[PDB]
């Protein structure tokens, strides 16, 4: 009696996808169905049992089911990537970014009144009368957003990057650099369905009139993307975990939702590279490492002297992946207001159970941004800044080989 009424363990399930979804304002329409789905999948395995272990020429009914239970498995397996990862019970349950909730706040905010004038301005203005990059020519070659770096822009961005990976390297994380594409099977794993029609590159093969074939290529939109894949079919003991990988590459992304949004100066680009928090851990550890993550990104812009604010994303707007992710709105006086320079979110076993990266139990996956370099650039600049020049900050003085001042070209 109760072997059959387990289904209450099964509905039990369904009832925390629902609790989940409505939170996220996905309105459950592809859960009821994925519930109807797994009921016939669960009606063509219980046929696909049909042992016949012992005149009877059934061999023929064998292949019929095997073959029908394959078309529904995948179609079954293809909503379950639809629904989002199951939401953790202290998200914000809100549907506008205006409700995100303000955990704690560092640092007192600078007395720079951006209006056009040399003592206070705004990045791209600073940068441009710097020589650090150039958007008409870049522009010319690689279309809208591109843009060259140039003198201390690069000598800026290069000790910006030792200092970032240095940082992790002293706290035991291990140094990787991805390959920056990825093939499809892998990238679809990896990336959520947006990723594809809003950010990533598609390289397609030779005389594939343009399709998207198993040999496509994409490239990356964060490390992120390669090192999650780079678990595909691993297995790692408890003695092996916890991993915390340190990666850096250069990021490509299209932002074709973000058109005409922060179109000035390297703020939002098509390309940029990022230091990149990376951990695996145990399902009991994700919530404790997660915690590390950002207090290691708040650490490192506090060395920078940048004043921030550290806010936990409300529902409505996270990723599938995310169950929670935790933003660093460090100040741009420019702006006057918080702008976005890290995020971290603890995706359980979302891209892991993806991946097959097993312990069924699984591992759990988080990420989170130390230093986007373009990004915090401008930070640096506009907060550093004086109605003479830029000023360097202690931290980054001895990558640069002792400079303390940049005056205006
Ligand atoms: N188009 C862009 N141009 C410049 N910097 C960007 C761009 N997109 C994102 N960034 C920077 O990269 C950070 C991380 O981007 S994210 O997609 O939000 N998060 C990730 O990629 C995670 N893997 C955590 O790093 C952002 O907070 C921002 O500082
Ligand atoms: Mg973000």
């Amino acid at each position: 009696i109760d072997i059959n009424r387990i289904r209450v363990e099964k509905g039990g399930d369904y009832q925390k996808i629902a609790e989940s979804e409505m939170a996220r304002y996905k309105g459950l329409e592809t859960l009821e169905e994925l519930v109807k789905v797994d009921q016939k999948w669960r009606e063509d395995m219980f046929k696909l049992e049909q042992s016949k272990k012992e005149s009877v020429q059934l061999k023929k009914n064998l292949p019929i089911i095997e073959k029908q239970a394959l078309e529904t498995e995948e179609v079954r397996d293809k909503l379950w990537h639809k629904i989002g990862n199951v939401l953790q019970p202290d998200v914000p349950i809100s549907n506008t970014e205006d409700d995100n909730l303000v955990l704690r706040t560092w640092g007192e905010i600078p007395d720079i009144k951006v209006d056009g004038t040399p003592g206070k301005l705004h990045h791209n203005e600073i940068m441009s009368r710097l020589g650090f990059y150039d958007s008409v020519k870049g522009a010319e070659l690689a279309g809208h957003r591109g843009y060259f770096l140039k003198d201390y822009g690069v000598i800026m961005s290069m000790a910006l990057s030792h200092y970032a990976m240095g940082f992790l390297l002293k706290k035991g994380y291990l140094a990787i650099q991805p390959p920056y594409f990825m093939k499809r099977d892998l990238m679809g794993k990896a990336a959520e369905l947006q990723d594809f029609e809003e950010t990533l590159y598609h390289i397609p093969s030779d005389n594939s009139k343009g399709e998207v074939d198993s040999n496509s290529l994409f490239l990356i939109a964060t490390s992120e993307q390669p090192i999650a894949a780079m678990h595909h079919n691993v297995t790692l003991e408890d003695k092996d975990l916890p991993i915390k990988y340190a990666g850096i590459s250069t990021c490509f992304r299209k932002e074709a939702g973000a058109h005409g949004k922060d179109t000035w100066g390297i703020f939002r680009i098509h390309q940029f590279e990022k230091v990149e928090q990376f951990c695996v851990t145990l399902p009991e550890d994700s919530q404790k490492i997660h915690e590390e993550m950002i207090s290691i990104s708040e650490e490192f812009y506090q060395s920078l002297e940048l004043p921030y604010r550290v806010i936990s994303i409300v529902s409505g707007a996270l990723n599938d992946a995310a169950s929670k992710k935790y933003d660093l709105e460090a100040w741009f006086p420019g702006y006057n207001s918080y702008r976005e320079l890290v995020s971290c979110s603890n995706c359980t076993d979302y891209q892991s159970r993806a991946l097959e990266c097993r312990l069924k139990h699984y591992c759990h996956f988080l990420n989170g941004t130390l230093c986007a370099i373009q990004r915090t650039m401008c930070c640096i600049v506009e907060n550093y800044q004086t109605p003479d020049g830029l000023r360097i900050p202690k931290v980054l003085q001895p990558y640069m080989n002792g400079v303390e001042f940049i005056p205006f070209k």
